[PDB]
């Protein structure tokens, strides 16, 4: 079954492509990927056992944490301004 790490790297791979959609301005499906990705990072979080992988995985997490924060409050905005 999924290790420890295989658990960190779908979050990984799932950020980047909430990267990529982001970067393409698809801002919606971007917002949901790096919701997801985040998910398998706190997992990862848990019960990494490498000391400088959590580090790295940690400052990953707020980054792409603050990053999904201001694509939300984008939507909301482009939904109000829409209504
Ligand atoms: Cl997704």
């Amino acid at each position: 079954g999924m290790s420890t790490g295989d658990f960190c790297t779908k979050g990984i791979e799932l950020v980047q492509k909430a990267i990529d959609l982001d970067t393409a301005t698809q801002y919606e499906e971007a917002y949901t990927a790096y919701y997801n990705g985040l998910d398998y990072l706190m997992l990862c979080l848990k019960y990494e056992k490498n000391p400088k992988s959590k580090d790295l995985i940690r400052a990953k997490f707020t980054e792409y944490l603050n990053r999904a924060e201001q694509l939300k409050k984008h939507l909301e905005s482009e939904e109000a301004n829409a209504a």
